[PDB]
């Protein structure tokens, strides 16, 4: 009995994509939690949701996996509406309130404590962007650089399982590499 | 001959929205620029908009201003959207590249070095949330939070000017208060 496990895959087509990393992650996720045991569903979000439906996978699941391209700096629009509405309208289920009851407390009132969720995200940037202290992120990490996103998620509860993220995936792809890398971060961070 | 300035007015209808803050707050700053001899123009991403013609009004502007609400963390998916077709759509106008001709370089790639932008925020969470160390965002402040906005805009090549946020204003409201203090701010830094 292995945990249930919610795959959301936030590909976006664009006039110049110059693959299917994201498809192709999202199975190879899929793939291997089946094989491990896992009970897996998966949410395609440039498809069209029902957000009750949505909420109830939340619910439902023990992980979440968030399978996305790096557009602008984070999330595609498409997974932002997708949270702004699933989150919003889980009120009562996923958050009760921001945890007050004026000036400490804020992000304590989720209800989803006990579940856990992952980041797997698709970036051009090289990989030193991120850690260099004195590049463009100025040496915050893929972490600081997904802050926003990480707290919408931790102020319904959860907890973070560490990072996956593939760079230079147009410049120097490597897809066979990064499935084999993938796997071997699904074992040690989700079958863990 | 003060600078050009676009205002981008992000409010988001919502079921539960106490009131019009965000339109009241592009409002004043419009009345208060043109006051002090800036043209003026408005965006009301709500509305809908042409791509080209919203890109054409960031060559025209000296200056963007950001009037929005915090939805999960960060930009209402509206605004999101607004800036993956903006942004990506002024491809050899906005910005070039990412800058690099491998490892080092990674965002000075713009082409509109010498624009500013400015955030202004309206948040529910208290102040504090920012800036304890103890609290929830552990003390990066809000510029932290929006790290991966920031970073969206100035991989353009433009530059930031401080950021106006106004607290609680759900649970304590101060209309007259927030437009006073919005135009403190903005003579100190779109001004100065």
């Amino acid at each position: 009995a292995m945990s249930n496990v919610l795959i959301i895959n936030a590909m976006k087509e664009f006039a110049h994509s110059k693959g299917a990393l994201n498809l192709t992650l999202t199975n190879v996720a899929a793939d291997f939690l089946r094989e491990s045991g896992h009970q897996v569903k998966i949410t395609t979000v440039d498809q069209g949701y029902d957000i009750e439906s949505e909420i109830e996978n939340y619910l439902w699941a023990d992980t979440i996996i968030y399978q996305m391209p790096a557009w602008w700096m984070g999330e595609p629009w498409i997974l932002k509406k997708y949270i702004d509405e699933v989150f919003t309208d889980g009120h009562g289920r996923l958050y009760q309130s921001d945890g007050r009851t004026a000036t400490k407390g804020y992000g304590s009132g989720g209800l989803i404590q006990g579940k856990t969720y992952m980041l797997s995200v698709t970036w051009n940037a090289p990989r030193e962007a991120f850690t260099d202290p004195e590049q463009f992120f100025h040496g915050v990490g893929v972490d600081g650089v997904y802050l926003p996103f990480h707290k919408a998620n931790q102020f319904l509860g959860m907890k973070p399982l560490p990072t996956f993220m593939c760079n230079d995936v147009i410049k120097q792809p490597d897809i066979e590499g990064d499935i084999a890398r993938y796997r071997q971060h699904l074992a040690e961070n989700v079958n863990s």
